[PDB]
């Protein structure tokens, strides 16, 4: 009941469905689901509840936001999706990029995340610096996800499981390597790899390791490593919330 979703026209809803189908095909065909999940996450994760600035309002299309250090490489994602966007002028970029994130999770075998249309494309990007620093720990994660975004500790741990997709690139973040052996499969392997410690061929960031040492995050890591269904449920809820920060709030 925290949300009151806006009414959109039947044509808007039809465009959502047709764009979803084109996104599902392209993301699968081009093997770019991890980059697209990151696109949606960096689009949404800048929301700060105290000023109601940032969040999933299409501003990743803005070159000034693409230029933020944390967004290196997301220009590729924007460009890859633009041919589809051109076919759906009625859709906001805000909705389109969140839809791409939902589809990325779907096509890699993850949960089906509800999608509600109607986000506006806002003119101003957030200030740079809202997104989490991979070198920091649990206090920082709580400031970013909790105090800025308004998400719970459960959401932090579940959403960290997005690292089951993809990898770090030395020219983008400067880190290098994948968290899992199957970076195109959405599963609970991220948590299993965390629990087993570091191993040759896989990467863990300090922000990932903070989940193991924190007394509230660690039981969630244990739960998700043992129970993929519980992970998918909590991930679905967290991703839904993330994708709607600042949007349709009652
Ligand atoms: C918890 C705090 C987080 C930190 C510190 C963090 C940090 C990073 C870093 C440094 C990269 C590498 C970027 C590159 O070099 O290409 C990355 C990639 C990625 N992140 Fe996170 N991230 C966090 C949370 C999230 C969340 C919440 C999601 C989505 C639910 C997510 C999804 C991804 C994905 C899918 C990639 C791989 C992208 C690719 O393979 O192109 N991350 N993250
Ligand atoms: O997930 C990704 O997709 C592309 C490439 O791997 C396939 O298009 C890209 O650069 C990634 O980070
Ligand atoms: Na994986």
């Amino acid at each position: 009941m925290a949300k009151s979703y806006p009414t959109v026209s039947a044509e808007y809803s039809e465009a959502v469905e047709k764009a979803r189908q084109k996104l599902r095909a392209l993301i699968a065909e081009k093997s770019c689901a991890p980059l697209m999940l990151r696109l949606a996450w960096h689009s949404a994760g800048t929301f700060d509840v105290s000023s109601r600035t940032g969040g999933p309002f299409g501003t990743m299309k803005n070159p000034a936001e693409l230029a933020h250090g944390a967004n290196a490489g997301l220009d590729i994602a924007v460009r890859l999706l633009e041919p589809i966007k051109e076919e759906f002028p009625i859709l906001s970029y805000a909705d389109f990029y969140q839809l791409a994130g939902v589809v990325a999770v779907e096509v890699t075998g993850g949960p089906q995340i509800p999608f509600h249309p109607g986000r506006e494309d806002k003119p101003q990007p957030p200030p740079e610096g809202r997104l989490p620093d991979a070198t920091k720990g649990s206090d920082h994660l709580r400031q970013v996800f909790g105090k800025q975004m308004g998400l719970s500790d459960q959401d932090i741990v579940a959403l960290s499981g997005g690292h089951t997709l993809g990898r770090c690139h030395k020219e983008r973040s400067g880190f290098e390597g994948a968290w899992t052996s199957n970076p195109l499969v959405f599963d609970n392997s991220y948590f299993k790899e965390l629990l087993s410690g570091d191993k040759e061929g896989l990467l863990q960031l300090p922000s990932d390791k903070a989940l193991l040492s924190d007394p509230a995050f660690r039981p969630l890591v244990d739960k998700y490593a043992a129970d993929e269904k519980a992970f998918f449920e909590d991930y679905k809820e967290a991703h839904l919330k993330l994708s709607e920060l600042g949007f349709a709030d009652a």
